[PDB]
């Protein structure tokens, strides 16, 4: 279980239907994709050695993205989707691009970051809102069995992460915009020194800097929520969440910008 709360009894079930897929694609750095800007900082014409929070290249990524129907697994909200936040991810995401008319919806995975799930301790949430990025950190009373939905396509189910009747405690709240018509969007998540950073791009580019907060504890746990629809399938539309997770560790890159200060080039 991810929380305590007993948020449903609806349709849960003990199948054993997936395990998580293990990308043919690998962390490659030499263009930038899989470093960051640091911070608010602007950096021209050079190249600086910087320590800090990266993936291995060369590295392999796990698909922690879960569709559902009407049914959840019990099995979905345990090791190995429940796993070790560390020292931090680096995250590749499919945004799964829909159409109800003519109209394109754009929808992936929320993420949820934190350590007991339980509303005397900060959790970390990442959800997409169709072009809006809503990003929070607050007390919330997590189910024992989180997802989010389809908005865009029905689902047979509501959305049920969290059971807070008025909102709780949050050191952070914001929303970021990012292009729907993208095929991709990459993040990094990390802490240092009881202090949690968070980055992100839309396109295959160096992450930009989303917001640090400091907690003073360790974040110890991080998941993937799974989503449900009456789409996203093989018998529907042939479409398919993808939400790619690879481990961060302290690192040294060398990092090359332009006069312009973009990232053309990195080193591990
Ligand atoms: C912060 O997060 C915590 C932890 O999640 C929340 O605390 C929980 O809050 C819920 C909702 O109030 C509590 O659930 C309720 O518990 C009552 C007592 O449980 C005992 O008695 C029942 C029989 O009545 C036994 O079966 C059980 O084993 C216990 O011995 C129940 O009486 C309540 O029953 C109602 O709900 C159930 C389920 O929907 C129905 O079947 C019943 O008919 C009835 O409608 C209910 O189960 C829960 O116990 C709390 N846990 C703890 C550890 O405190 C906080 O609420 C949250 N705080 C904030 C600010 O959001
Ligand atoms: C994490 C995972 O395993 N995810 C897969 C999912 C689950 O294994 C399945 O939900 C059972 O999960 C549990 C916990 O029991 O199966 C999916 O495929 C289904 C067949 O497996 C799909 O074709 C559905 O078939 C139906 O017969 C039915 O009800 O399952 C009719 C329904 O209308 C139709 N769904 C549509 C059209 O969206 C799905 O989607 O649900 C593809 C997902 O990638
Ligand atoms: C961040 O984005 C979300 C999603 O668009 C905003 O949530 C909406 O807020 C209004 C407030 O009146 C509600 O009526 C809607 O029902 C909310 N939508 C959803 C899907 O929850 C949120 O207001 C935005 N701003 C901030 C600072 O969180
Ligand atoms: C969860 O709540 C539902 C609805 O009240 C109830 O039927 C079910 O028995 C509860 N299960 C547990 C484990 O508390
Ligand atoms: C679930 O199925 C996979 C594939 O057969 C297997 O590796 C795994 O051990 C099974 N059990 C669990 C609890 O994951
Ligand atoms: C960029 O740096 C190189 C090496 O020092 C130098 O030759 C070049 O003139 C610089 N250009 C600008 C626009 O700073
Ligand atoms: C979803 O929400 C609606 C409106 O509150 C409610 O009628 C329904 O019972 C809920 N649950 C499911 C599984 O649809
Ligand atoms: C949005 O994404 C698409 C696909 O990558 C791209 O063609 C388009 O130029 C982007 N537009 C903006 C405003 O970023
Ligand atoms: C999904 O793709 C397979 C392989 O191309 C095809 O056989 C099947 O008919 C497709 N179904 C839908 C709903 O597009």
């Amino acid at each position: 279980v991810i929380g305590d709360f007993n948020c449903t009894n609806f349709a849960i079930n003990d199948l054993n239907t997936t395990v998580p897929r293990i990308s043919e694609y690998v962390v490659d750095v030499s263009y930038g994709l899989g470093t960051y800007y640091i911070l608010d900082r602007v950096y021209l014409n050079t190249t600086i050695l910087f320590t800090g929070y990266f993936p291995k290249s060369g590295a392999n990524f796990r698909d922690l993205s879960l569709k559902g129907t009407t049914y959840l697994s019990t099995l979905w909200y345990q090791k190995p989707f429940l796993s070790d936040f560390n020292n931090g991810i680096f995250s590749r995401v499919k945004n799964t691009k829909l159409y109800v008319n003519k109209t394109l919806y754009s929808e992936f995975s929320t993420i949820v970051i934190g350590s007991v799930f339980i509303n005397n301790s900060y959790t970390i949430v990442v959800q997409p809102h169709n072009g809006v990025l809503e990003i929070t950190a607050c007390q919330y009373t997590m189910c024992e069995y989180p997802h989010t939905i389809c908005k865009s396509k029905g689902s047979s189910r509501n959305e049920s992460w969290h059971f807070d009747k008025s909102e709780p405690l949050c050191l952070f709240k914001k929303n970021f915009t990012y292009n729907v018509s993208t095929d991709w969007l990459y993040f990094h998540f990390y802490q240092e020194r009881g202090t949690f950073y968070a980055y992100y791009a839309d396109s295959g580019m160096p992450t930009t800097f989303l917001f640090s907060l400091y907690l003073g504890t360790l974040l110890s746990h991080y998941y993937v929520l799974p989503l449900t629809c009456n789409a996203i399938s093989s018998n529907t539309d042939n479409e398919t969440l993808q939400y790619w997770v690879t481990p961060l560790s302290k690192r040294q890159y060398l990092l090359k910008f332009d006069n312009r200060g973009v990232i053309t080039n990195a080193v591990d």
